């Protein structure tokens, strides 16, 4: 029923643009929308990846490896799955393993890779693949993992037990001003509700 | 140790603006970020998203989702019922109201998250994730009456909680739809649990 009629640039930055979207509503009437897009998306199947990294080690409870970074759009520190944009010509799997190593030091193994999923579809066209990766924490490669942050990346690694994820996030949010990411919170909620 | 120095308006629509954020990196170097914000926040958060657990006896529990044309995406998305919180509305009340407008179901609050971020590398947008149960055997939910506001066009899709991820993959495979990242994250953790 509905479709895009036109997309008019309002303002293009170096990384993000705002567009005026004209579309057809399902009563055959024309409406507009204000749309955000990134300027960085080429032929990638999505803008980015987020990595669900399951750290597995003998005689440990499985942990979910999270990162804490300052996020200038938020004006504050945020707790998130490891994530980054997919480089031109890079596969979502390659992006995920690379980002995970850059941000956490860990060398993972791919488990699964989602289709492109929308970040905030009432606002932007931004998409990611959500990639599940297991980390063999008994491998010597992963013994004392050192992050390799790129320029202007400053990331702290926080591993929390899967079996208590939501409570452990609640405890961190209680102890300081930080925001938990909605996908991390959603995943912790489902772990509770299962 | 990181913080915002200043924000420069780049461009301001009715619903969204783009800003150039200056911030101090943790070495003491000054850096810029292109940040998106909504103009509508006044509020605990911009929005709510509702995780609606439809409970009917002798049936699988379902998670109730919505499918809607999203102009930023140029296509149809599957998402948790959701909307912006009205000035003076609580996150709980926004949840029950949006759930009702979009699905016609009347539900009870189970739990309510703190403000969580939607896309913190790009925007300051936040929501409250509100878990709501719906007593599907109650007369008020027998023939659920969706009350959409102006310009909303919402299809209701209820999926069993126990096979959520496989059911969503099927919809994507059959229907050229984009699943929301929070929905997909919750679906993932249902499978990953235990
Ligand atoms: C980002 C953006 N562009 S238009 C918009 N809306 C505000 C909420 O109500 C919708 C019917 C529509 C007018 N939000
Ligand atoms: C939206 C937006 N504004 S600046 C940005 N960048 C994303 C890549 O990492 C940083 C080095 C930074 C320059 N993304
Ligand atoms: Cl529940
Ligand atoms: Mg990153
Ligand atoms: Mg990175
Ligand atoms: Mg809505
Ligand atoms: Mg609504």
């Amino acid at each position: 029923k509905q479709y895009i009629i036109s997309e008019e640039l309002i303002s293009e930055g170096k990384w993000v643009k705002l567009e005026k979207t004209t579309y057809m509503d399902p009563t055959g009437k024309t409406r507009t929308w204000e749309s955000v897009k990134r300027t960085t998306r080429k032929e990638q199947t999505a803008d980015g990846v987020a990595v669900i990294p399951v750290l597995q080690r003998t005689l440990h409870y499985e942990c979910i490896v999270l990162v804490k970074q300052f996020r200038p759009p938020m004006g504050g520190y945020c707790i998130e799955f490891p994530a980054g944009l997919i480089d031109d010509g890079e596969t979502p799997e390659a992006a995920a393993l690379r980002e995970l190593e850059e941000e956490t030091g860990y060398k993972g193994d791919i488990a699964e890779c989602s289709p492109a999923v929308c970040m905030d579809p009432g606002l932007s066209n931004c998409t990611i693949h959500i990639v599940t990766v297991t980390i063999n924490g008994d491998d010597a490669e992963n013994a004392r993992p050192k992050p390799k942050p790129g320029d202007g990346e400053f990331v702290e690694v926080i591993s929390l037990p899967k079996n208590d994820l939501l409570q452990r996030l609640d405890a961190l949010v209680a102890e300081e001003h930080l925001t938990v990411d909605a996908r991390v919170y959603s995943y912790a909620l489902a772990l509770k509700h299962a």
